[PDB]
């Protein structure tokens, strides 16, 4: 059972024994529409084989890794592979990495994967590169998962863009996992409850407990510093 294979501090790996349980009953669409590493993702197509899964973010350089592992698996893997055998010394592996610019979905992928390894806690902004990351994230072991993730993931919808697209998407029985940046160009959190009242499919947020939190999402479900925020009883 594949946890993650991108590293984000607001990964929900460890929050899927309070997710998993607590989906609604007879959901046959998934849509996780700020997937960032997509734990929930992974979990529900290996739970639930059949459900149909749409995955979107706003940041084109993981959308360029998610697709490139679903549709280049194999080339993907093999050039992460070349520069791990390459380069040996991680400052200087970052150092290249980040002087890069541009570029077409493959060389967004292997940058923005080999990044993801070395740095900090997963982005170049918040903490830069990392020698313990480098020496104990950017593993063969990690690599080796590529391949099943590649599986699980054949049949995603990936897109790039606001989330406000597969909010409003028509569909029947669909259930949509939202883990938006956390409370505070930075996210706008009003125009996110705005458009979330609007949704006409089930959806659960997860946010870290605050007042400003509670207070924007009153008219929904809260459930509890982690909250379930729904517009479905659990
Ligand atoms: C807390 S992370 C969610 C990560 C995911 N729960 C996981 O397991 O890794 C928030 C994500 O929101 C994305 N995001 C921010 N603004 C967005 C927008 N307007 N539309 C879509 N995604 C957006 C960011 O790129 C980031 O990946």
């Amino acid at each position: 059972m594949l946890k993650n294979v991108l590293r984000y501090p607001g990964g929900k790996s460890k929050a899927l024994k309070y997710i998993l349980p607590n989906l609604p009953v007879g959901f046959r669409e998934y849509r996780e529409p700020m997937v960032g590493g997509g734990a929930v993702a992974l979990a529900v197509k290996q739970l639930y084989t059949n459900v149909k899964i749409k995955i979107n973010d706003l940041n084109y350089d993981l959308i360029c890794f998610w697709k490139q592992l679903r549709d280049n698996p194999v080339q993907l893997i093999e050039e992460v592979s070349k520069i791990k055998e390459n380069y040996k010394d991680g400052r200087k592996l970052y150092e290249f990495l980040t002087s890069q610019n541009g570029g077409g979905e493959f060389e967004r992928a292997v940058r923005f994967y080999i990044l993801n390894r070395i740095t900090f806690s997963g982005t170049v902004d918040s903490g830069g590169y990392s020698q313990q990351s480098f020496e104990n994230r950017f593993t063969w072991s990690a690599i080796n998962k590529l391949k099943q993730a590649a599986e699980i993931i054949k049949d995603f919808e990936i897109s790039h863009g606001d989330y406000e697209k597969l909010l409003f998407e028509p569909g029947n029985e669909v259930f949509i996992f939202l883990d938006p940046p956390y409370y505070s160009l930075s996210f706008d959190h009003e125009r996110f409850a705005f458009n979330i009242k609007k949704c006409p499919h089930l959806w659960m947020i997860t946010y870290d407990d605050s007042p400003e939190v509670r207070k924007l999402f009153k008219f929904a479900n809260i459930y509890e510093k982690e909250l379930f925020i729904t517009n479905y009883k659990l």
